[PDB]
């Protein structure tokens, strides 16, 4: 990583801080997956190996839920597959580990095969991870003794488990270092532990983006970056307030946050912006409304496992209704029901529905989110399919130019997607 080192960021533990100025778009740096697992919703659709995706991928012909592009992928990846082939069989329909449990088991048979420092450690290596252990409540460490326990269950055949207390500490290192790779839409593709880019510390104005090109991740600047100056990605969602933000950065990261934006809270009130109404509504009114919507939102959450599509619209449209008595369409929890909403839609493949949802969010999105960011460009793509799908072909191609846009800085204008994209402006 040349221009770029590792030092002690007061109250931040360890951090990356730049030695030569970065412009906007430029790539910082690359790392690639030291481990990773793709999801298993995604089987079919993504290639296990390198998360390319393509209609009629090779199945695996021992356990039939393993689907790769070539012999080559299927072969390049056997090593790690074999944890899970023959269990698969063995285990049929009672085969369930969590996906922390499934990259937990690559991380162990990594650490097998290839014991010295890998070139994704060249700063930063897994076994150097902060775990935050002393932090850890009974609930969290119930879960991580649940997860061990189903990691001896379904692996046992296939990988050397070291102790108990070493596997808490892992799990408790992949909670605070683990990555999730998103798709050009930001659908969840899988986990991964990319342990140079986990030297990166947490800013709400971060001045990187991480990508990825299939495993590989990319580091790109979204703010120019001077000599001296740490780097920063965001470690969450940037549409919510300064204390939905915080809370989540406690409870997932056990540290809070004095980045500018949180200082300020400058952009808090246009967040949860109230309906003028003449007669306006009141402080207790506007914390019970504040109060509900985040409640909601976690009830929905849960809500996703068991009740039909048709039933999760309804909430979102019962729960819309009720906060429209305060809230303003701009507002961020209208805008996560409205969201979530619009991804019921596309499930059921109501594109029409889909679209008047996207419609109503984008120009809200483009206030709350920075300059550059993944969920805004993601929802022009979205809104742009959904425009090229029923023939809207000029909404079609501004739609989609505004994503390109967007991703030639975070993505690098090289890039596949980029690509991809064009060519559906093409067609
Ligand atoms: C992915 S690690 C980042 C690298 C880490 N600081 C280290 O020394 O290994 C995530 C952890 O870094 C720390 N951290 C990251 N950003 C921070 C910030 N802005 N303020 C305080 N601590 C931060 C927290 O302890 C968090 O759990
Ligand atoms: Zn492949
Ligand atoms: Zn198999
Ligand atoms: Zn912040």
């Amino acid at each position: 990583l040349g221009g770029l080192e590792r030092f002690c960021s007061p109250g931040k533990g360890r951090g990356l801080r730049a030695l030569q100025p970065f412009q906007v778009g430029d790539l910082l740096f690359s790392c690639p997956a030291y481990a990773y697992v793709l999801t298993v919703n995604e089987r079919g659709n993504h290639c296990e190996y390198c998360f390319t995706r393509k209609e009629g991928l090779s199945k695996c012909g021992r356990c039939k839920q393993a689907f790769y592009c070539n012999v080559e992928c299927q072969k390049e990846d056997w090593p790690m597959h074999k944890l899970e082939c023959s269990p698969m069989v063995v285990f049929g329909e009672n085969w369930n580990p969590s996906e922390t449990v499934r990259l937990t088991a690559r991380i162990l048979a990594k650490q097998k095969i290839h014991p010295e420092r890998t070139p994704s450690e060249k700063l930063l290596a897994v076994k150097e991870f902060e775990s935050h252990l002393d932090k850890l409540d009974n609930e969290k460490k119930d879960l991580i003794q649940s997860d061990i326990a189903a990691l001896h269950h379904f692996y046992s055949k296939h990988l050397g488990f070291p102790d108990n207390d070493s596997l808490v500490v892992l799990f408790a290192q992949v909670n605070c270092n683990g990555f999730t790779i998103e798709d050009e839409e930001l659908s969840h593709l899988g986990s991964a532990i990319f342990p140079d880019v986990a030297l990166m510390n947490h800013s709400c104005c971060p001045n990187v983006i991480v990508t990825y090109k299939g495993t590989l991740a990319e580091v790109r600047a979204v703010q120019e970056i001077k000599p001296g100056e740490e780097v920063f990605t965001s470690y969450i969602d940037l549409l919510y307030p300064t204390e939905d933000r915080n809370d989540r950065l406690r409870d997932s990261y056990f540290f809070t946050c004095e980045c500018q934006e949180c200082t300020t809270k400058d952009k808090d009130k246009a967040k949860v912006e109230i309906r003028k109404l003449s007669d306006p509504p009141k402080a207790e009114a506007i914390r019970d409304m504040v109060r509900y919507a985040r409640n909601v939102i976690e009830e929905f959450r849960r809500a996703k496992h068991y009740k039909s599509p048709s039933e999760l619209l309804e909430i979102c449209e019962l729960s819309q209704e009720k906060m429209s008595s305060v809230f303003e369409d701009s507002n961020v929890y209208m805008l996560h029901m409205m969201y979530q909403a619009m991804g019921v839609c596309l499930y059921m493949q109501d594109w029409e529905g889909a679209l008047q949802y996207g419609q109503k969010i984008i120009k809200p999105y483009s206030k709350h989110y920075p300059l550059y960011s993944l969920n805004v460009a993601s929802m022009w793509l979205k809104l742009g399919r959904l425009y090229m799908g029923l023939e809207h072909k000029a909404a079609g191609e501004k739609a989609l130019k505004k994503a390109i846009a967007i991703m030639e800085v975070a993505h690098g204008k090289d890039h596949p997607y980029i690509s991809e994209i064009k060519q559906e402006i093409e067609s």
